[PDB]
């Protein structure tokens, strides 16, 4: 852990409030005083009292992964507290929380260009992640955090590995073939989530039907008022043949173009799912 994460002094951390319930203990918001004396807002994951040796390793395991990344679209690790209790992971604070819950509060309230900006940030973060040889395996709108300026950043490195059915590519579901191309599939689902303002992918379909339908060639339908360019990008991310999916670099380039001329987004697009 300490190879990649600074040990922070607990005297430099203030706890303001409990803000959520994580897998391993509550999440708080607070402040961190840096060595330069600058004070920043932080999010603080705590490890529950009475944790096992195993829970502690898996908890801190995420920090070991997060700490290897330094990118504007990947949640920044400020450090860990292990020498006192509770054990903590301290990250940059993201005022607007998880992207799916944020978008659900604002159905149809953002411009296409604003949504594209969010999507471009996520793609850029994933381009960096894939460049470092990590497959996220849990790329979903609920695992993207969004700040006060609407910048989106990849979070939740709990399932991440060095090289969730609704978000997983067919081949990864079929035989655990996880590659950066399976993350690209997940990115296509996130793209659908964003353009749908946080609608649940495949709604409440039974998992075996999600698995069978996607395998048969069915895809999520275009969200209401979705630009053709963005729906096509979803379909490209969802190619059955993983070698035909775009790379994250190409996705970033595609979105950089749509951001560049919103007069591209003017063309708008028997079963729920489409064949
Ligand atoms: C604190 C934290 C550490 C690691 C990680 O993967 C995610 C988080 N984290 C979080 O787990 C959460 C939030 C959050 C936030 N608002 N800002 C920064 N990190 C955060 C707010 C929503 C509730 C969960």
């Amino acid at each position: 852990v300490h190879e990649f994460a600074k040990e922070l002094d607990a005297t430099n951390i203030s706890i303001d409030k409990v803000v959520g319930a994580g897998e391993f203990g509550e999440v708080c918001s607070g402040r961190l005083k840096l060595p330069s004396k600058k004070e920043i807002s932080v999010a603080i994951k705590t490890l529950k009292v009475g944790y096992t040796e195993k829970q502690r390793r898996d908890f801190l395991g995420e920090a070991s992964i997060m700490g290897q990344f330094d990118h504007p679209n990947i949640i920044r690790l400020e450090g860990v507290v292990t020498k006192s209790k509770p054990v903590m992971i301290v990250t940059e604070y993201m005022e607007n929380g998880s992207l799916d819950s944020f978008l659900r509060k604002h159905d149809a309230q953002f411009t296409v260009i604003q949504l594209v900006g969010m999507l471009r940030g996520i793609a850029s973060g994933m381009k960096y992640l894939s460049d470092m040889g990590y497959v996220h395996r849990d790329l979903a709108a609920r695992n993207i955090l969004i700040n006060s300026n609407l910048v989106c950043k990849v979070s939740d490195f709990g399932l991440s590995r060095v090289l969730p059915i609704r978000w997983t590519s067919p081949e990864a579901i079929a035989y655990r073939k996880f590659t950066s191309a399976s993350d690209v599939w997940s990115y296509g689902i996130v793209l659908w989530e964003v353009m749908s303002y946080g609608e649940r992918p495949y709604w409440e379909m039974s998992n075996q039907d999600v698995i069978k339908a996607v395998d048969e060639g069915y895809r999520l339908p275009p969200p209401m008022d979705c630009p053709a360019a963005l729906y096509q990008l979803m379909l490209d991310c969802w190619q059955k043949d993983r070698n035909n999916r775009p790379k994250f670099e190409q996705i970033v380039s595609i979105l950089d173009k749509l951001i560049r001329n919103p007069g591209s987004l003017k063309i708008i697009t028997p079963s729920n799912l489409l064949l």
